[PDB]
């Protein structure tokens, strides 16, 4: 079967979500399917706030950050009774399946829907690059460029004043963004959650650099590891060089998607449709060793471990 | 007289400084003069740290941020005895005049040295836009782009989530940055130090916005006015909408100068030399109503005044 | 009187046209006026293709290139009989006046409408910076940045191979864009329509540069002056250095507007409304010596001469 | 053995080359080796033009385009006698191995030198993406952004005017650039050299587009396939819609490397040295399915093959 499908964006927004939706809509249409766009992820589902999507409703969207459909958190969705009101709207709208774009929270919702007879496909949308079974997630590369662009500006100013700059990068519990940024910006030190942090190894590395004539030091550090103001104070004390802490924040979440994002989103969206049409349900799409793959949601969540990019850390240390 | 001139960068670095230097060196060379570059602003002047500059030393500098001579904050320059040393260094090297590129603070140093008999020329180099006698200062336009770009990015994320975003802008005690940025980013409310700040008006304006169906709200505020974190929480409580505070910081000070900065800097550089060959000293260059102008330093510091830009603000409120 | 007004964009598009329209709409609304948006400039007028514009129809437009209303050429409009069908649509729609955003072609149309009892205000929209009675036009600064961004990339590649690069810049019969670009990119030679071109002065300047150790030469040249392929061949022959010609083209017309554009458009749009309300008609808005001014359209067109930016050319030559 | 290595950049410059060099120099230093930088690719090798490189010579290079050692197209390197001279220069300087960074052509030189007994290592440096045994080459991603950005800009102008835009992309005999660009810019039609070009299909697709109400149409075509000017006129006649051809040119080759290039380059650089210390020679590094890999040069040049990317193209047509 499957005549009509639903699409939503749930969880934290990431550049390339619009490309993904377009990817879905255009794929669907071409295959003679009808498409409903659901507002504010799962909440919109619950409240029955939807719209009919044609090919033009996804035009002028490919090079746009955010999610035109909106995103929202709806913890309640974990309650089967809430999902019962959800399913009724589905029947009542004649939706046969959905494509969900989000993180792991979103994939769980989607698993719940599948066992209730509404096959769902999950696509990775997040700048954190922390979803299992994918080398990359949509929004990663866009954030990477925002961060590096920031580090470039900081180098200019840091040089001018022979300063040390600490930069707090997003990623929550994943150091991928930090680490990649650090290589690309030629940072002097990197602090990621996956490695034990030694304030001491840091100090030594900075002084060694200073002894070598380095005019500036740039420290890349993942958020939630310490208070960057405290850390800046500590460095200034112990090194005699004025330190300045910078917290990029939410700028990392916005802006026009980079080509990698535009293209990954596009390809993923199209593969979503092909999956539904071949009868799959409760799968999460991913990109592994440059190949598009699909896994059972439960399998990916409970059975896969997020590998540590050790080879990139080794490389980082050699180019200091 | 006047066969050899000196040139330094003082105070907070600003994009376009390299362009100003290049302006100076190239003009001077063409007029048969010799140029000495003083390192680390007033610190290298005191420590007698200088190098000779040829036409090639300013090559590949026009599109770079920072200052290759370095800059410093040497508060001790306030002492008339330290300035005594600096002047001796100047005479020993055979230097006839000095070209100082910096902010309001650097203008004071230049003034003090003029008062001592050493002829200087001040060029407005600061992202802040706070020097008297000039519509703009080198680096303003560049920082304006860094900021506006940041804002374009926050509009995307706060829209996807129906959030309120508080952006803290540099400027110190000047609102130009914050104000030009709020109009260019189409901000909901602007808070500057030249106008009385009313938590009331802010909440009321925002609420109004929500009534009319605005998906996001961007509030642009000058630094040192409050705790954006405290202010953020306060907004969240009073409106029921999630709020996020972003502190741009030091990214505003770096990066490749925008066209305007590159050009202004070059023009002021060439003009400095013209003034020198004419026999003027103790003067500062500015751009006034599209005209390259010079004033007695003393006149600018003391008896000039900052124009209340009700003009930009009345327009700002109209477009909300 | 005046209860309702019309707005259109005519002639070649330029970044910041959307900011201008927003500027008008929001200003109008705030003043209790109603607003019609006319499609494809004057053609749309003729054919009666309009829409009602509210405050939301101009949202998410400020940072967007192009004109959402469209532009189109309609030479026929010069015929009074065509204008008669135009006026009937106006009456029939109850439009009392219009704000026209374009070039001088557009201003003439607008003059015609005024004498026929429908007061029109003209705003400068064009990357050429060639409208009389304005220091700048909307779109100029955005193009300037696109060109300089291009020149920066060309320097990198030119250096690597010790090449000469000729870059053809837009501007039609005005060298403002070329000249500004040349200073900002540190070009070795500039060719603008306003100055007699000597292939010889060019060759000499290039060899002198080459004799001096210059690793690259960048030549900035305004379009319609020669065939850049022919000119590249000529340079290669006479200098022994491989030459490459680059024609930027239409990339110059697009992209997100720079802050200067966002703000000039905004201010101009708002001033348009104030003019209509004070009873003026048949005026063209401009920015002169940092002041917003208005002139009689005929006066501006037939009586003002486009000044030559001689002071910028003098400066260009000194920094070679 | 192996105490001193050499490093050069050959062929068409590519953004990330500076990053590759830095990769090499920094790794080598760390392993106790000595590094010689050869100027102007195979030309300086022949003329024996070299410099010693320390850790500081590669500082401030990571974010810059081009190559600071220079590059050259020295066709004469084809002569076995010229290569005889080059090898003598190498032995006289005490150099044990060579690291060559260039394209398909440079790989031939490296191969010929290996054949003569001098051990080399090839690193894929070219915007084209045409080397066998690597998914990507240094500079590809950067040129992809230069292009996509160009396209975002043309969408704005061609939309305001209901125009068709023909964009000519670099690549030589490889379609990757053109193809990735067409999907990322949401192009209407793509013309590449790996597929048969049908003027018919093109007009028919475009006409289709107009039927469905498309305001613009962007056609992305690889260079050396036709005369975009001729093709432009042909389209204009057959569709009644104004067409414009834009030739991106050399802007594609320059500018600051994107994050991906910066990182890949660093990683390949470090890897070269590892291979050297292991005793391998006559090898070339590539990135295959996210893995750093090495192959016998000979194997890559001769018996490897280019993968028909029907995959990207089938998806391209789906999203139109
Ligand atoms: N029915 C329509 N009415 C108006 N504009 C349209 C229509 N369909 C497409 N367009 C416009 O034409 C351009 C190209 O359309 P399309 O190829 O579908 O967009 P995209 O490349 O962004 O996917 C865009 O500016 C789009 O907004
Ligand atoms: N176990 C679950 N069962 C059902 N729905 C869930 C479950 N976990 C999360 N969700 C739904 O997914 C939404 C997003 O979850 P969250 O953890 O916030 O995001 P992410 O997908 O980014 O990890 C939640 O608000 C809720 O609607
Ligand atoms: N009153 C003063 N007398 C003499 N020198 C001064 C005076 N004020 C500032 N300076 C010098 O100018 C430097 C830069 O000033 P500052 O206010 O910190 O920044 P900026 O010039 O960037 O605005 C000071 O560090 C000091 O060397
Ligand atoms: N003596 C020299 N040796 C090497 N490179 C030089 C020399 N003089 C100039 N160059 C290089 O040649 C290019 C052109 O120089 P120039 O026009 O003077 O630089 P800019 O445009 O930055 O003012 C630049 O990349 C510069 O670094
Ligand atoms: N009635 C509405 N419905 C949906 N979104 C709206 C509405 N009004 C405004 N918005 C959105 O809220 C944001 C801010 O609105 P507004 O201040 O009017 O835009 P802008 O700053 O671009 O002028 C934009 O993303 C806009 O699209
Ligand atoms: N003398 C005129 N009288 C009436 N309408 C005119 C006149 N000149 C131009 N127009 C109108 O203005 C439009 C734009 O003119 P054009 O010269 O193409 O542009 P621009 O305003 O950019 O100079 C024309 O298509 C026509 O509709
Ligand atoms: N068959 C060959 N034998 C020896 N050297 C070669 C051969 N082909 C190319 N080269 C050398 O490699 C250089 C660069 O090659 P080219 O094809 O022009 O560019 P790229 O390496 O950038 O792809 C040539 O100029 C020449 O010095
Ligand atoms: N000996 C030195 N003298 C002057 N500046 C130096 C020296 N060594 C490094 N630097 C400068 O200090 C900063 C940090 O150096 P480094 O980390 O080695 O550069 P990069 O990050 O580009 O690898 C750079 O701006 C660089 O040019
Ligand atoms: O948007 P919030 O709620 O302020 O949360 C910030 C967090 O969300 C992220 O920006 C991205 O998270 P997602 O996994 O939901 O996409 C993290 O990097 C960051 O820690
Ligand atoms: O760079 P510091 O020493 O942390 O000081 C930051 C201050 O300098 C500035 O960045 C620039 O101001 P000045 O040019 O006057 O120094 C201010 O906006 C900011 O308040
Ligand atoms: O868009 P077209 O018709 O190809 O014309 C190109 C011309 O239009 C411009 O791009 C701008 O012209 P406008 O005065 O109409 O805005 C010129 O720079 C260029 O010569
Ligand atoms: O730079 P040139 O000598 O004009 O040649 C241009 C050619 O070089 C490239 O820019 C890059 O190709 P290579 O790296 O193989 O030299 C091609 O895309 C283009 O065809
Ligand atoms: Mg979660
Ligand atoms: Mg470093
Ligand atoms: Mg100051
Ligand atoms: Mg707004
Ligand atoms: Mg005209
Ligand atoms: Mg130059
Ligand atoms: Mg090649
Ligand atoms: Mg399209």
């Amino acid at each position: 079967m499957i005549k009509k499908i639903g699409v939503l964006t749930s969880g934290g927004d990431a550049p390339g979500m619009n490309a993904a939706i377009r990817g879905v809509v255009r794929s669907a249409l071409t295959e003679g399917l009808e498409v409903m766009g659901i507002y504010d992820g799962y909440l919109g589902l619950y409240e029955d706030r939807m719209v009919q999507l044609d090919r033009y409703s996804v035009s002028d969207m490919i090079n746009r950050g955010g999610t035109f459909l909106g995103s929202a958190r709806f913890p309640e969705f974990r309650d089967e009774n809430i999902r019962a009101v959800a399913i009724e709207n589905l029947k009542k709208r004649g939706i046969d399946a959905l494509v969900v774009i989000g993180g792991d929270g979103s994939y769980m919702g989607a698993m719940r829907l599948t066992e209730m007879g509404f096959p769902c496909i999950g696509l990775p949308g997040t700048i954190d690059n922390d979803i299992k079974g994918t080398d990359y997630t949509i929004g990663f590369f866009t954030a990477l460029s925002t961060v590096v662009e920031a580090i470039d500006r900081l180098r200019d100013t840091s040089s001018s004043h022979q300063r040390i700059s600490v930069v707090e990068v997003m990623g929550r519990y994943c150091g991928d963004l930090t680490l990649a940024a650090a290589i690309a910006g030629g940072c002097e030190f990197v602090v990621v959650p996956e490695v034990e942090f030694s304030r001491e190894d840091l100090v030594n590395e900075i002084k060694a650099g200073i002894a070598k004539g380095k005019k500036h030091a740039i420290v890349a550090i993942t958020e939630h590891m310490c208070d960057v103001d405290e850390l800046a104070h500590f460095i200034e004390k112990e090194t005699g060089r004025e330190t300045r802490a910078t917290v990029l924040g939410h700028i990392q979440r916005g802006g026009s998607p980079v080509p990698y994002d535009r293209i990954l989103a596009s390809r993923m969206g199209a593969y979503a449709i092909d999956l539904l049409l071949a009868g799959y349900g409760g799968r999460c799409v991913g990109i592994q060793n440059e190949q598009l793959v699909h896994h059972d949601i439960i399998d990916a969540i409970e059975n896969m471990k997020r590998p540590f990019k050790g080879d990139w850390l080794d490389c980082a240390k050699k180019l200091y």
